[PDB]
């Protein structure tokens, strides 16, 4: 019993983490085997190829722990700079790169100078910002899964917009959303609720013991869709639905019988009731987070 | 900016996870140096478990009837002693990735991380606290007794929590690293039930000054209050008593924000009273009691 927003171990990830430092600017990095990858905004209307002309191998200064590692190469791919160093990372796990899309959740493993200080989990928001906890020093942090012993990278921090959410990258330096490396007017757009996120929370407490919420009725997916589309919730599709499949099976309560409670729950309000001890609806469990919590899997 | 639940980085944990088995009972242990440390009641059937006999448990094993699992490799036990609810094994090879730590025994209101594991193995880490019944609200499965309870300051781990049972309403009772448990439970499956749960006061204020450092105002008012009084309407809320030593421990936060920790306690009654009228402080319809005063300086 329980239910906690849980991160994955970040152990594999730890033994990762660099401190970069390029003139003024000091962030985080990810060494991986003989590279390490960064923001390339830590060599700043920037011209990042005539920025980075500029710059030679023993500009950049790469710590890891107490060690200095020596950068024999560096090259730019999208926003992200990679550099490349003498030593492979002995610690390196089985890793891939990973972009995912809104909805997915991650665990970001905060860092300051290279070391870590924090891990938590969040959610790729539908406006592709991420609601995180960052202070200044914390670019380079990265967000990660892991499935079985493979981590997958899918996150690099890069900034924080005016309204204090977050924006990044994946490895390969293609931002989430419409942003830019820039020093210039950004803001987050207007963001949505994860429907089948809050579904499978939804699943998550009747198999806690709370049934409150349900009731008899059922609902047809265009009524439930139109529903969802006035309170500001992203479509529910087949596909959501076929992935709640097995929740649904497990608690003997259908998937458009569910949708039907949570139409209730956005006209009506809880009325001073709790779901989970939280008095709003939680969007930043995945069904697969659901499932892996109420089931055990380990790393 | 922001304000996440934030847990500890677990990786100098994980180094210590191993999985202990003894007849037919499989849980999780710490190994330290050269000691494993579970709870004593893998050595019980569930029959044993209404009025076990430890120490006539104990001394009919052997060394060899205890095997622990590291990784893929077999560690052989070479001693074993009871220490209160907590068995310790001695084994022939030292954890080459122990950190440097200490076991220290937490009060109520303090938080620390978890890491949930199954079979030895480390499956997620959340935060939480010690409540004032001293249960915790964790989230665990059958097999995650020998979980633990941690917080990181600087390079030393401190260990704090050791995973050994559920209680009727869902909530977890454990012991510190020394097998003393926290609260009045006892590692027995006779009749035992949670206290009534309270709110951790001085956490909420360090919640509100939390929510004040990162931009948000709305619930300030222009009262004071003096410390009776609050204490007089915060239980009737059922929020815990706030202290002398509260109110000193909160100093730091009310001297960046310049808000009286009175004057924040005002604030606090009338949210008590009027509720959130819609609004949400920290992302969050509800008053927050896990992160402490220690939490909003580190995280903030
Ligand atoms: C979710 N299940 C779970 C989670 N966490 C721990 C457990 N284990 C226990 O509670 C065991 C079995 C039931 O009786 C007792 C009584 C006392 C003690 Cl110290 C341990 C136990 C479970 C079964
Ligand atoms: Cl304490």
């Amino acid at each position: 019993s329980g239910f906690r927003k849980m991160a994955f171990p970040s152990g594999k990830v730890e033994g990762c983490m660099v401190q970069v430092t390029c003139g003024t600017t000091t962030l985080n990095g990810l060494w991986l085997d003989d590279v390490v990858y960064c923001p390339r905004h830590v060599i700043c209307n920037p011209n990042y190829e005539d920025l980075l002309i500029r710059k030679s191998n023993h500009n950049f200064l790469v710590q890891a722990g107490n060690v200095q590692l020596r950068v024999i190469g560096h090259s730019m791919q999208n926003c992200v700079l990679k550099l490349k160093v003498d030593t492979a990372n002995p610690k390196t796990p089985k890793y891939k790169f990973v972009r995912i899309q809104p909805g997915q959740t991650f665990s970001v493993l905060a860092c300051y100078n290279g070391s870590p200080s924090g891990v938590y989990q969040c959610a790729m928001r539908p406006n592709f910002t991420i609601k995180g906890s960052f202070l200044n020093g914390s670019c380079g942090s990265v967000g990660f899964n892991i499935d079985y012993d493979c981590v997958s990278f899918c996150y690099m921090h890069h900034m924080e917009l005016p309204t204090g959410v977050h924006a990044g990258t994946d490895l390969e330096g293609n931002f989430y959303g419409p942003f830019v490396d820039r020093q210039t007017a950004q803001a987050a757009g207007t963001d949505t609720t994860i429907t089948v996120n809050v579904l499978a929370w939804l699943y998550a407490a009747v198999i806690n013991g709370d049934r409150w919420f349900l009731n008899r009725f059922t609902t047809t997916l265009n009524d439930f869709n139109l529903v969802a589309m006035k309170y500001n919730y992203e479509p529910l599709t087949q596909d959501h639905v076929d992935i709640l499949g097995p929740l649904s099976a497990q608690t003997g309560i259908a998937v458009l019988d569910m949708c039907a409670s949570l139409k209730e729950l956005l006209q009506n309000g809880m009325n001073g009731r709790t779901i989970l001890g939280s008095a709003l609806l939680e969007d930043e469990f995945t069904p697969f987070d659901v499932v892996r919590q109420c089931s055990g899997v380990t790393f």
